[PDB]
């Protein structure tokens, strides 16, 4: 019988009235918080005016060349040319087309394997599942399809052993290498990887994770990609989480955090070697040209000049960024029962652990998290289990207020949860 | 630099002023005409609103089940679940991945194997291009990724031989056993086609073919899927262009025509016995319970309603469609280099011919439809070329006195194309 009734900030309201903290901003992706009515407005103008754009004419759509502009005052230098789509699974499965034909251009028509991660997500489409390395999905499918292959994921956790997050970084990186050499470098096109994996629990890389991918990739003259399905639009405090981690990729792709997921939309971001390489080849011409929806395009340019011209990236990296972090590690880092507390900006995590001195983990890895989630849902509070992983990506507005109002929920559950363990003997 | 300004009925308006027929709707999609400020209405009132709504809640949108609920009212019998997309890209990619699932549940994973045809176009994402046989697509890469197959498409001007169009309907979809026994039927998940091939330009199949398709791919336990890119929402004068050639799909995807193009939107629809099937799975549930953007799905509730409402898919099959295929036939019949002159409802088209007598085709298919396309423009007039096939889809709305203004523009441009063969001793 419960219904959604609105949304304002951070907070969604059901049909009897109570307030529910939405600790994950719909799908990781409406950054600005509910309630833009501004957006709205942006939309109806869009459509009474010029809602279409034909291929009859030669030019590009205002809104999507003005969409464009503000863009490229955002990304990083030599991110001229975005290739608009409908969502984060369109622009994975266009991304994938382009790294194949740039090779193909380049006359190394062999160099078409993308490699991923296990437990890295890439969207739905069959290349994307496949790119993908989620259990699940290949578990109940053909995948891949050829011409894919998969590294394990830096998971300092469960696979460190007795290294540092310092030292293990180097050695999970170094799998790409071992990968590389495995298939060989002249079958190899690219390797892609969110920055942060997001579906796959918040899985934060050491400091020395990235800076050697990117060394490898270079070594071997393969692209480099990064995901930034969640950690795009502000979420590590950086417009893009490539941005934090300090690694600059060929291309990368965008989901509908674009537009705070007001609208659905997408971008593949190509970088100057990529973009030169394809112009040269032809076949995403129309693609630069004529991509992008003009009504999504105009609430996405409301929605990215909020984001800048409202200080809320600024806000991120510099206030509410480093508050949110502090507090999150302060209310968890105490139960006997949670472990691996992190997080970067305004995206944070732990992992429910059966013995935190022993890095044991719970078995049948998830069921502990569905029973740990179940009790914020039955409490208002929006943070979801992925695995045994608790996870938390609020909308980038969050006061400090609402960040502890969000925490003393949570912190009561967890509690709660403890007992739930404890009196069901599984503690 | 030429700029489109506006939109109104089946007109769009340059920055000079100037007034250009748009006798292709868009894509193919623009069903209700240019200029509706009532969707921008739907599409303000819904943002405002409610543009969210969060897997927190057991229950669908509100949006999004009056949606439904229309859809059911006006698709055939038993094809209540809806699995909405962002495209009619995407809907081919989760329309391959539910077809290979079913399959898997019904302990037969083995079948996998989709068939689709030559000069057949399914979209653009790695999975529909695949499927798709546009030659093109695929050596501009390593397409098809495994498990497609394709057979000859049913095009009588080129493969009739001396057989009646109703005698080779007959043969072209025999094809499709041939290629079912080649395979093993144990091996063969589905077949796929757009009732008329519209991007290979409006390719008409006898009345003969669809029947014998569907009596083959029952007899072999394969799955019958229309792709209703371009016939959807009214275009034959049915809702549906399987409605028209009589055949019971067990599931159709559809585009953005779901909303005349003025947001992005797809869907697959989901027949009773594969909805049954993965209902019993259970990895589409997600989808078929939390799919839909709703701002999306109020413009195209507004869309769909206004078609029925409206009478304007009433209007074609009884009215506006006789009539236009009537002054169409009148219209280009009568040329040298004309043949097949076709169409029902609201789409239309002819082929360029070297010689009608011989059924000669023009060297290196189309260099001449390109040319005949440059005359259309000059005399702003949108209507596509398809290698040398001359296509035509007008929004729906159309009036007597603009079809008519329409076809004596086109009429000038075929009296030109004419002149200007022989000037270049091609004719």
């Amino acid at each position: 019988a419960r219904v959604m009734t609105r949304g304002e900030g951070v907070y969604l309201w059901d049909s009897e009235g109570n307030k529910i903290i939405d600790g994950m901003a719909g799908l990781w992706c409406v950054n600005v918080g509910y309630g833009r009515k501004d957006f709205a407005e942006a939309a109806r103008r869009q459509m009474e005016e010029l809602p279409f754009y034909n291929t009859f004419f030669k030019t590009t759509h205002p809104a999507v060349v003005e969409l464009s502009s503000l863009l490229a005052e955002v990304t990083p230098a030599g991110f001229d040319r975005v290739f608009y789509t409908n969502s984060g699974s369109e622009s994975v499965d266009t991304m994938i087309r382009m790294v194949r034909r740039y090779w193909d251009v380049q006359g190394k028509p062999e160099k078409k394997t993308l490699i991923g991660r296990w437990n890295g997500y890439h969207g739905s489409t069959i290349g994307g599942a496949s790119l993908g390395g989620m259990k699940y999905m290949h578990e109940q499918g053909d995948l891949p399809i050829p011409g894919m292959a998969h590294i394990e994921q830096p998971w300092w956790y469960k696979h460190g052993k007795d290294m540092t997050p310092d030292e293990f970084g180097v050695v999970a990186a170094r799998w790409l290498e071992e990968k590389i050499l495995e298939i060989g470098a002249d079958k190899v096109a690219a390797f892609v990887g969110e920055p942060i994996q997001g579906a796959g629990g918040v899985i934060v890389p050491p400091a020395t994770y990235w800076p050697e991918i990117e060394r490898i990739c270079r070594k071997y003259d393969v692209l480099l990609v990064a995901d930034e399905v969640i950690c795009g639009f502000g979420r590590t405090g950086e417009w893009f989480g490539h941005q934090h981690f300090g690694f600059q990729p060929d291309l990368f792709t965008a989901a509908k955090g674009l537009s705070s997921g007001y609208l659905p939309i997408g971008a593949v971001f190509v970088g100057k070697r990529v973009a030169e390489g394809l112009i040269a080849g032809g076949d995403f011409n129309h693609g630069f040209t004529y991509s992008g929806h003009p009504v999504c395009a105009a609430v996405a340019h409301a929605n990215v000049a909020a984001l800048r011209d409202e200080g809320i990236v600024q806000r991120v990296k510099d206030d509410i960024g480093p508050y949110m972090q502090k507090r999150w590690r302060e209310t968890f880092s105490r139960f006997e029962h949670v472990d691996d507390v992190r997080g970067v900006g305004m995206v944070q995590a732990f992992t429910l652990v059966k013995n935190k001195a022993k890095r044991e983990l719970f078995p049948d890895f998830g069921e502990i998290g569905t029973l740990c989630r179940d009790i914020f849902f039955r409490n208002n509070l929006i943070m979801r289990a992925c695995g045994d992983h608790i996870v938390s990506a609020p909308p980038l507005v969050m006061t400090r207020a609402e960040v502890d109002e969000m925490l003393a929920v949570a912190e009561r559950c967890l509690e709660e949860f403890e007992q739930t363990l404890k009196a069901r003997g599984l503690a």
